[PDB]
């Protein structure tokens, strides 16, 4: 997986993989972008006691890390409203969200 | 490869692969979406004696097939303005362009 579409996400332990980059929703509740073995970006949500966190691209454009209850602990703060969005891990190392769809076959 | 970013393209012979689907910039200058061995969408640009064609997603949102001397033979007609866009060959066999970017990093 290198992309997320509307209301898709990463469960604890799941990742987006494009070598040498991995975007991992970790067990410690931190969302971390690794470049080879080095962390280059994090959501800074790594909190003892917080397990079962998930990162979800919402259908309003917002990318959110939720804790096990439903508390939003980090967001991209990209609410644009109704649309079709995708989040992509690119091979230039950036994770980016595009929307809304402008063409299709 | 399943995506093209800005001023990335498929040159002659190149393709996006998400099994069982292929988006191929063929040597006959036709840009064709295959579902297994069946063409389900084409640019219809195998013209008589055209070769070395390329399909490039541009920074204005337009997706264009060019001949070897840079004449535009087909376009998506999806110009939305200067920004950042991606074309995705999706798991459901749809090819779609999203953009412009709303978040990154
Ligand atoms: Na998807």
């Amino acid at each position: 997986r290198n992309i997320l579409d509307n209301n898709e996400g990463l469960y604890a332990g799941q990742s987006l993989d494009v070598e040498p980059y991995h975007f991992i929703m970790q067990d410690d509740c931190n969302l971390v972008l690794y470049d080879h073995s080095t962390s280059t970006w994090a959501s800074n949500t790594e909190i003892g006691g917080k397990s079962g966190c998930s990162a979800v691209l919402q259908s309003d454009g917002n990318f959110v890390v939720y804790d096990s209850s439903g508390r939003s602990l980090w967001a991209s703060h990209s609410t644009r409203g109704s649309g079709n969005y995708i989040l992509i891990l690119q091979d230039d190392g950036n994770v980016i969200i595009y929307g809304s769809d402008i063409w299709s076959t």
